[PDB]
């Protein structure tokens, strides 16, 4: 239902620290905290990816589509036109 994720960049890098999102969160939702966390004067449109599949939908969608033992879940941003 609800998840512990934690974003981090293609690079590898860790945004931030991890928070509680619910399962059927959205990339548009994602997008907005993702760009808060950033802080940028011209923050970019954002695709979001967890085991090598992209969130298209919802998280909990991809998610089914794989699979969890884990107790946090990374989340890869990767700007986007």
């Amino acid at each position: 239902q609800r998840l512990l994720v934690q974003f981090q960049d293609e690079g590898g890098q860790l945004l931030g620290s991890p928070f509680d999102v619910p399962v059927d969160i959205t990339p548009d939702r994602l997008q907005l905290v993702c760009n808060a966390l950033l802080a940028q004067e011209d923050p970019l449109p954002l695709a979001f990816f967890v085991h090598d599949a992209e969130i298209v939908s919802s998280l909990g969608k991809t998610l089914e589509s794989q699979a969890e033992t884990e107790k946090v879940l990374d989340i890869i941003y990767q700007p986007q036109a």
